[PDB]
């Protein structure tokens, strides 16, 4: 049997990772289509918002690793 | 069973869209109706309010994106 | 193979023009004869109606590329 | 064998660019013609649509460099 990798940090990631499983293929879907269309009032904003949502699971799953490694450092240099 | 995309962003767009599903056909409609005909009074109004009507509900989708991520953005840095 | 120019704005540009598209040599061909004329209650009418149709198609041009790009550009300002 | 160069950023960048590969060349005509005639509302209305595509190029392209630059900026002093 395969044991999954058990991880406080880990698992915030894989949380947006589910969330988004399908996102990320409609923001690549969007931008294709607005490629070939300059300027699109349905296009450009169904992007805006995607790419916003996007722009969330990058900057989220950065703020949680760095609130957590900073207070978990401290208690690492406190084992001496 | 599939889970649907929770989201309060989401559910304001995915709103408008109900309520202008059958408006987006009644646009082309209209735009290829005046398209062939020189000078109307009923389809110049017509297409007046129907042009409006799409453009409060495109201007309704990034206003609604912009306040609350502006005001989420405020929040997620505080996060430190 | 040639690849074709796929707009929305200039897709209703181009659909005017398919209507007025024999239009145009309409217009200039009533003014050479209104012009050789003095007065005459039938080319007066003839050219009053056909002018409205000509201001029409200048004026639907210019303002879907108004009410379009305003909206148009909120979304891009969005962008940032 | 050449090796493509694979980045996110650029893709987008290229991909405005296959859009808009012919409008360049369509640009400086219009403007020469522009150029060599003192008044006329049929290039006025031409120029100035073509005019916001151009803009439309340049400007969703520097956005979206910006949002990407920005939040990957986060990520990068994260590792430290």
């Amino acid at each position: 049997m395969a044991t999954p990798w058990s991880g406080y940090l880990d698992d915030v990631s894989a949380k947006f990772d589910t969330g988004v499983d399908n996102l990320q293929t409609q923001v690549t879907e969007a931008l294709d289509k607005l490629a070939a269309k300059p300027s699109d009032p349905a296009l450009l904003a169904a992007y805006q918002s995607k790419l916003s949502e996007y722009n969330l699971y990058r900057n989220a799953q950065s703020n949680t690793v760095k609130v957590f490694k900073d207070i978990d450092a401290a208690i690492i240099q406190n084992f001496r």
